């Protein structure tokens, strides 16, 4: 009933206070009786399992969040379909869980599909589509694929130039962030490069 929508605020509630105490039993409820109501493969299930597993990731509890995100991920696939927005969401919570804990290969695959749906339900050129590029070059950045991290970080500076003014704060932070790359993989003259452009539009937008 609307006592599951009211149960859903108050579980969000006490997990953004940091009060796990209360919001961890109030959503181990609301799940219980989200199984009594439509079972286990409903959407709300997985947007109560979703929750329930943030706040695991905060506790630290890294091994159950990865279950119950990967319960959600496939309750939305099989109830909202496989290219639905949530699904994408599921995806991406996924992938920081296993970035954050290290395991950058396996999270690679996920963010990439996660991009995947992004482009289907934005269009492939959307300032949305380039926040999810600077995740995925990241993520190939801490595994050495620096030909692939110079390739995402350069589209995401397309989209962002293109969709909103060259001198928007995300084409400045991109390129901050493909120029320390080219540090990292010692490309000294390419960052160079970066470095100067991103500070001359700085020195320009004084005059
Ligand atoms: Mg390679």
């Amino acid at each position: 009933p609307a006592r599951l929508r009211t149960l859903h605020n108050l579980v969000i509630q006490y997990a953004s206070q940091g009060r796990y105490e209360v919001a961890v039993p109030l959503c181990k409820q609301a799940l219980e009786d989200l199984e009594k109501t439509s079972g286990h493969d409903h959407p709300d299930v997985a947007t109560m399992l979703n929750i329930l597993a943030l706040v695991y990731r905060d506790q630290n509890k890294y091994k159950d969040a990865a279950n119950l995100l990967n319960d959600a991920l496939a309750i939305r696939e099989k109830t909202l379909g496989k290219d639905h927005p949530a699904v994408a969401a599921t995806l991406n919570n996924l992938a920081v869980l296993y970035g954050k804990r290290g395991k950058y290969k396996e999270a690679e695959p996920l963010c990439k599909r996660a991009l995947e749906i992004r482009e289907k339900v934005l269009g492939k050129d959307h300032p949305d589509v380039a926040k999810q590029l600077n995740n995925l070059a990241l993520l190939c950045q801490n595994q050495g694929k620096y030909e692939e991290v110079e390739y995402y970080y350069q589209r995401a500076l397309e989209i962002y130039q293109t969709k909103l003014g060259p001198d928007d704060p995300n084409v400045a932070k991109t390129k901050n962030n493909l120029a320390s790359c080219y540090l990292k993989q010692g490309k000294f003259k390419q960052a160079e490069t970066l470095y100067k452009e991103i500070l001359t539009r700085a020195h320009e937008r004084e005059f």
